[PDB]
């Protein structure tokens, strides 16, 4: 499958280091973003602590590493993440933030959508203890013609 | 507004530690004014605003218009910021905003993650990410 390059939005920061990972935890998060296109829940779960959580905010949360892996495995049964572009990354107080676009493709329909997402990651000892992504679900569902909620 | 299960127990996570973060938290406090003319004073001439499920506004005049339009329909009754952080001139806030639709009188606690770009203590960009359909269904108002 061919995926077109994600363009830079108008509001992308004039600060050239805004998209640069400047700490070990930020670097882990950008590596994790790169790994998303693997569509491989077993690969991704290795980034997570045992005590952890994951939530796409328009949907119910998953608590615990097993449940997070199961949620991811379920997601990748239906969707492919074809590309991730992280415009901005920052962090304070043990939380890392990423402003991104993820290209999501619904396997049942063949249709894709570039999702605008702002995500937050909590890390302890270099492991993810929480990951929440904020975006509008209805836009995605309408674009890929697949109800998710 | 309840503390989410995933919210940091360390109160420092929600406290401003930089001048830009302090400004953003002052701005969050000011939102309950529901007053676009007051709020626009926080913005640079070169700026933008977008609730991500809706169209963006570019330039200070357009941002003021969009804010004014918003406050004709909604009141912001409270803003609670659980987490705040920043790097490279961008501030991030994980919050719950309590919004009330004036036409229906119904309220909803919206989970929002927002980003603010600042230059010289003024806002050059503000984007809030959340699910709009949830708000619409809770306050009985077809916003989009
Ligand atoms: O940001 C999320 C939005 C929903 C599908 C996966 C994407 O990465």
């Amino acid at each position: 499958h061919h995926t077109s390059k994600i363009e830079q939005p108008r509001w992308a920061s004039k600060d050239s280091a805004a998209g640069a990972a400047s700490t070990p935890d930020e670097k882990i998060v950008l590596e994790f973003m790169d790994a998303l296109t693997s569509n491989d829940a077993a690969k991704l779960i290795e980034y997570f602590a045992e005590d952890t959580m994951y939530q796409n905010m328009p949907l119910p949360p998953a608590y615990g590493r097993d449940a997070v892996e199961q949620t991811l495995a379920g997601f990748f049964t239906v969707f492919s993440i074809d590309a991730v572009e992280t415009f901005h990354i920052g962090s304070s107080n043990g939380l890392v933030y990423t402003e991104r676009v993820d290209v999501v493709r619904a396997l049942p329909t063949g249709k894709s959508y570039n999702v605008s997402v702002l995500g937050v990651f909590q890390l302890t000892e270099g492991k993810i203890t929480g990951w929440r992504d904020y975006f509008d679900l209805r836009e995605v569902e309408e674009a890929v013609d697949l109800p998710v909620r």
